[PDB]
């Protein structure tokens, strides 16, 4: 499933991401746009053998287990397959853990690259939230 920005915004708001750890809803929607292009099924292979999974491209070397990544941790204590659901619950739960013990949303390179410091509210304008 590929989310439209407004449908995703509503889902992220439902799961409590609006202002989670101080980051407005727009930041989370923007992150998803440039990380996975709002695609819940997207995956990306990396040079270290890890793979990024889902709507928020969560990495298997640190956050989830796919059993094929050398030197992993699984800090979100979840199989990476759960991060490929049409429902974003699992990804949100892991994202909350990632932003809480880390360097804010800088954990998402695409957010740092394309969202940080910009008019992220543009991602929720025109929406019925
Ligand atoms: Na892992």
């Amino acid at each position: 499933k590929v989310f439209g920005r407004c449908e995703l915004a509503a889902a992220m708001k439902r799961h409590g991401l609006d202002n989670y750890r101080g980051y407005s809803l727009g930041n989370w929607v923007c992150a998803a746009k440039f990380e996975s292009n709002f695609n819940t099924q997207a995956t990306n292979r990396n040079t270290d053998g890890s793979t990024d999974y889902g709507i928020l491209q969560i990495n298997s070397r640190w956050w989830c287990n796919d059993g094929r990544t050398p030197g992993s941790r699984n800090l979100c204590n979840i199989p990476c397959s759960a991060l490929l659901s049409s429902d974003i619950t699992a990804s949100v739960n892991c994202a909350k853990k990632i932003v809480s013990d880390g360097n804010g949303m800088n954990a998402w390179v695409a957010w740092r690259n394309r969202c940080k410091g910009t008019d992220v509210q543009a991602w929720i304008r025109g929406c019925r939230l």
